[PDB]
């Protein structure tokens, strides 16, 4: 039971909201018409409890626009990664194209498509929530994932599987976790000022953070995504360049997955002393880090998605 | 006497294109009204080392560019707008507006102007993608500005790791390092462009040029009563003499150095065409680093 070594020297929690979550996620999902026909299997999404523990200690109101961000994301990723459009390079760039006007704060047009109008209400509801510079460096880590799933479609279209270092360095943007622990932010109501929220050691511990929880989905997904012959995915990337057995992929994946956690619980008191103010927000904010990687394990141990 | 330890294991160049670019940053500069001792200023034979590969057109611009940050840094420094909080918010709603895509209206000031013609000059040469990441290092830029002037306002000195972290933004040297890519005509995949290493060099070869204009500039800056200087703030909280100051700075300085060429050696190989490119932008920190210690060393801004 490889599963069994995706362990962390720290505990999450979750937020007391999580089933009153998920269910307004399921009812969201289906006002913007996301929910496709493949209707009993839609109780059982739990969108909503992956937010619940990813942003445990965040009010409702901004816990649901998370939940509601997170259905967003897993239903973009489903067309990508298991239908046409994945493969479909001129396509994933016109819906793009759409996508990006609505995150420059364009609204939507009759002939658009559901996810371009969920797309644009979440961006709506965050300007309330968020001032100016944190939307601006929230579009930029989603524009990101657009360019590294636009990336994803090429390799899928010219059946070329990338190297360990090109994946890796794909990853922290395809996976879009950069957007997600910006809604940290919002969660926990911090204001960090610039100086510390661009600084290197934090940099580098959302690096740790994101390369944890990408790897260990790696882990849980290599199934479902050898199944749809996808091979973004360490185990299968590992596979390829060292020419080994899936055992062997599997156990060198959890191993990066190990030393990545060492460098993140290392990283984590190589903090400097700016004030007590600033490191005080920050320390909610690496606290934060370390919440959603035990919301994605947590999660995806108990979810039939990856069963 | 301490300048002499500002030394590198790699050496830089200077654009052919050199004299004819500063000339012409003189004749934009004069046609903006930013010049109100103009020939001495050679802020084109410093964008002329910083791009030393540039085709004409584009080093014109980054020039230009060079020239704008120097006269907005001038007013910051040594005017009374870098010690008025809500007049420097005025001013950079005004240039916020301008990177947006804003036109000036009749009543703005010069600067607005010729920041909204270098941005119109970038928006030819330049994707979207490139203008964003631009706009928010020269947004991070304002950002820090509006930072010192609170400091300059309450009288406050920030420690050490404050003052580091703050400098590699209030120095706009991320802005001039993004036309790097335009100076070189090279395109980045996103995972390489944003790669930990890649980031971290952007960092050390930030860190060494606002380090070696720190030791070089503490004493015009001493001067006009403004602490943003490594050796300043490394004598306020050390409580240490000014040499001694210098001689920490200059530690520091070279340390960094040390770290840049390390991590030039832990570039991972993406593939033949990317990691091409990398070193094509990775020798660009290199040049920019000798740019501002040759430059620095031969202005009357330093002298
Ligand atoms: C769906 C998505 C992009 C984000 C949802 C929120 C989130 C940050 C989840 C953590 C797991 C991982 C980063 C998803 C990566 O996509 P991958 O396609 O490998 O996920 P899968 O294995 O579940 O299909
Ligand atoms: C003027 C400017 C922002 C940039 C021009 C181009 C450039 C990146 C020059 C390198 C020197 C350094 C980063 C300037 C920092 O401002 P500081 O105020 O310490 O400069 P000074 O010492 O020359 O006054
Ligand atoms: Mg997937
Ligand atoms: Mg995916
Ligand atoms: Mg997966
Ligand atoms: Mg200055
Ligand atoms: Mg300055
Ligand atoms: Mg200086």
């Amino acid at each position: 039971d490889y599963r069994a070594r995706l362990v962390y020297p720290f505990s999450g929690a979750i937020s007391p909201h999580a089933d009153i979550v998920d269910q307004a996620t399921l009812a969201w999902a289906a006002m913007f018409g996301l929910l496709t026909d493949s209707r009993h299997k839609s109780r059982r999404l739990q969108y909503g409890l992956l937010a619940a523990r990813a942003y445990p200690r965040a009010d409702r109101e901004m816990l649901q626009i998370a939940a509601d961000w997170i259905a967003w994301l897993f239903f973009m990723d489903d067309q990508c990664d298991e239908t046409g459009i994945g493969r479909d390079l001129q396509r994933m760039i016109a819906l793009h194209e759409r996508f990006l006007a609505i995150l420059d704060g364009a609204t939507p047009e009759a002939h658009d498509c559901a996810l371009t109008y969920a797309l644009a209400d979440l961006r709506r509801r965050l300007a309330l929530r968020a001032p100016d510079n944190w939307l601006r460096r929230f579009s930029e880590h989603v524009r990101l994932y657009f360019t590294a799933n636009r990336w994803e479609t090429v390799n899928r279209q010219r059946g070329a599987t990338p190297n360990v270092a090109t994946y890796c360095a794909a990853r922290l943007f395809s996976g879009a976790v950069y957007a997600c622990f910006d809604l940290i932010e919002l969660a926990e109501q911090i204001e960090l000022p610039f100086y510390a929220r661009h600084h290197s050691i934090v940099q580098q511990l959302e690096q740790a953070a994101n390369n944890i929880i990408c790897w260990c989905n790696d882990v849980l997904s290599y199934p479902k995504e050898m199944q749809h012959g996808d091979r973004h995915n360490l185990v299968l990337v590992i596979q390829g360049e060292h020419q080994c057995s899936l055992p062997e992929a599997i156990d060198r994946a959890l191993d990066l997955h190990a030393r990545e956690v060492a460098t993140f619980v290392r990283k984590r008191t190589c903090v400097p002393y700016f004030d007590a103010a600033v490191n005080t927000a920050l320390e909610k904010y690496v606290t934060g880090l370390q919440f959603w990687i035990c919301a994605n394990r947590d999660w995806s141990l108990t979810a039939t998605r990856y069963a």
